[PDB]
């Protein structure tokens, strides 16, 4: 019954990054089912998954590999430990995940969500140099508006002000560049790696591009150069690639790059997200052997990673991620998105002559569209203008779903996309910015 | 393959809780899969899951209704967003698990792991204080030896100093009262309470046995006076019941209490694990409408709690936990573990004559046996002996899976554990104890 669960959900759920007092005022979609890149609503509707459920969809909603693995998987057994224990799903899943990363990255430490991930990252990090003999390396540096998630550790590294800001008292405390966006942005990292170096347990970046601030991408050779700065001073670089892994922006990883790769970098990878092409939660910190090592002795001298959730390795999880990672190599993805990815970004010029359009910006299929009140003073709209909201509605009544951040339209379309549809997506985008009140 | 399979685990995973180093040297279980409450190795050998997977698998690794759940949930789609949208099995499980609570918690927060929903509550509690306009609540209380998870959030609330003890840098901060392991004890807590209440944002605990710690249960009572003291003076109280939920203890939730019930405590209720009967990982972090009913407001306002992650309420998790909870109504859950919990404590009762026995001790299906060297003294054997890790090896042969904390056996059965199979553990586990060097 529709109507009851309608009002069930507003009843009953507290909502993620939701004001409820909103959501339970607004008609909002309540998906039942999913085919191809269309997610299906309780009313029959379908609507193109322009942001890809949030960044994790690569292949659709049907994708009967990844949906056949999973059910294999749970008749013989849906979960059993990693904690002093294998299992067969997660053996070959880890081999896969080391063979198609760079070469230093080794080794494999299961999760659940991409936050989890970074959490591990850091604790390893910091823990690294304790079993090392380092002493005080217990800040960080990172960059103003970068995100890794909302857990404590995750917003501590972040420099996500409006999401996490209430949070400082919890939060510990580090350095933030200001956002990357050579230039006088790289040197301003380097300076703080140079000087704060001794004192820090690592530095963290998202993969090439800051999805949660806004798809805004990191200027080319900035990775590199601070991957170089830290590999001159001795300190642990975490890369982030929780969004960008899997093909997101035209390659496999961020850090599938021959500078990075020369220099070793980064020491550790998150990944998340697509790992499971989007159907599960799943997420791996993969590291180098030398991080690793620091943490091998005899049981009594207490240098294990005292870490590890319940479910870590569960054997559904690592069967959608299996059988996303065998659609890679079996249907050649990388080399067949990459007339899509040319298709869209020639798609996408249109949208810079309206006049609410500000900036559009991105890698590959992760695209933002800044929208402005005045194109030449760049001046924003108002937090509680809901700018891209406006848009976001008039796109649905199109027959697509895009979630904005801010003033930001975002479209992370699925790697699936066709050519007709990314041509009806822009087209679309074209005509709602056009009739949103902006 | 098999030699290949155990080569790939000890090169690749770096494994949760667990010193690669002792675990590349040893012959581990490799579990490929489950059948009732056994756990099936590689080699086709066959373990009773005598820990539940690690306190999750509650109706054996082969129940029909959670895998069929699974199957036909992934047939209409398998994951789209509650971030601003909904989906139909979150919203039914939402209804049920209010239902199935205690009558004043109203409200679903959804996550993936316990350590996550603990981490939710902890940011719930201390931003409704920010917002009802409450200044300095920034600590909060708890027990040494407390166990919440391993991101830094639960790492701080919890009071586990072996395992995040060189994390203390990057914590924040608070009051820890004695073991609650008795009047004494209590009103060491109640003052603590009262002395700390203006600056705390919570007080949280286990659901009435503190795991990690050994299945030491809280003394009757002790919740009571501690959620009446946190009424009687405007604290939060953060009832963990991760691991507890789902029928551990012999009840539904530690929280299904009488007088608990009466208080409207906890305020926050965190549950996990069994959750979706072993399978995959959800959890869910409960609330009054008291705390829901803070964020509300205009979207410009920015009171929304901005947290949520990618996977939050995925079909699949929620299917699971739908079969679930369907088993427990259906097939008379509680009602029909009692006589075996009753079999299980009368079978325990002669470990207590032997040698190295210093303590049983538990609640329902979750109990602790905790090997001494001294019965006199009650001293204990050296970490790293591994005493509890000899009679596991015992137990191995014996065709039972056991995994100890420290000197203590620990024993978390599945609810659906047999008459005859609780009757063949506690002998084997009598002999286990006689035949392992101690
Ligand atoms: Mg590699
Ligand atoms: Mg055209
Ligand atoms: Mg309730």
């Amino acid at each position: 019954d529709k109507n009851l669960l309608e009002k069930w959900d507003k009843e009953y759920i507290w909502h993620p990054y939701t004001q409820m007092k909103e959501y339970r005022e607004s008609k909002n979609l309540i998906i039942e089912r999913g085919e191809g890149n269309y997610l299906i609503d309780i009313y029959g509707n379908k609507y193109l998954d322009a942001v890809s459920s949030i960044w994790c969809n690569l292949f659709g909603h049907s994708r009967k590999e990844i949906i056949e693995a999973i059910k294999n998987q749970a008749d013989k057994i849906c979960h059993s430990t990693l904690l002093g224990c294998g299992n067969v799903p997660s053996i070959l899943l880890a081999k896969k995940l080391v063979d198609i990363t760079p070469k230093h990255l080794t080794k494999v430490f299961y999760s659940e969500d991409g936050a989890e991930a970074v959490e591990i990252a850091i604790k390893m990090a910091y823990q690294y140099y304790v079993l090392r003999g380092d002493k005080g390396r217990t800040k960080f540096i990172s960059v103003k508006e970068g995100y890794h998630g909302d857990t404590v550790g995750a917003m501590s590294v972040g420099g996500s002000e409006l999401f996490h800001g209430v949070f400082k008292p919890l939060l510990f405390k580090g350095y933030h560049a200001n956002p990357p966006y050579e230039m006088e942005c790289l040197n301003e990292m380097i300076s703080l790696i140079e000087k704060h170096a001794e004192e820090v347990f690592c530095v963290i970046l998202e993969g090439g591009i800051m999805g949660s601030a806004g798809m805004i991408p990191y200027p080319d050779g900035y990775i590199e150069g601070v991957a170089k700065a830290c590999k001159e001073n001795d300190v642990i670089f975490i890369l982030d690639e929780v969004a960008t892994g899997f093909g997101r922006t035209g390659k496999m990883f961020f850090c599938d790059n021959e500078e990075l790769k020369k220099l070793e970098k980064p020491d550790i990878l998150c990944l998340g997200k697509g790992l499971t092409g989007g159907y599960l939660p799943l997420a791996a910190t993969l590291t180098t052997d030398e991080i690793y090592n620091q943490f091998l002795g005899e049981f009594g001298e207490s240098k294990q990673l005292y870490h590890g959730h319940t479910y870590t390795g569960n054997q559904l999880l690592c069967s959608a991620a299996l059988a996303t990672l065998e659609i890679f190599e079996k249907e050649n993805v990388i080399e067949n998105i990459q007339p899509k990815i040319k298709l869209f970004h020639k798609e996408l010029r249109k949208l810079k002559e309206l006049e609410h359009v500000g900036d559009v910006r991105g890698r590959g299929f992760m695209v933002g569209i800044e929208l402005v009140k005045d194109k030449e003073t760049k001046e924003p709209y108002p937090y509680g203008y809901k700018a891209g909201y406006r848009v976001a509605e008039k796109l649905l009544e199109k027959g697509i779903y895009m979630r904005p951040i801010g003033n930001v339209i975002i479209l992370v379309p699925p790697l699936s996309i066709t050519e007709k549809e990314i041509i009806y997506l822009c087209d679309a985008l074209y005509e709602a910015i056009k009739e949103a009140d902006l």
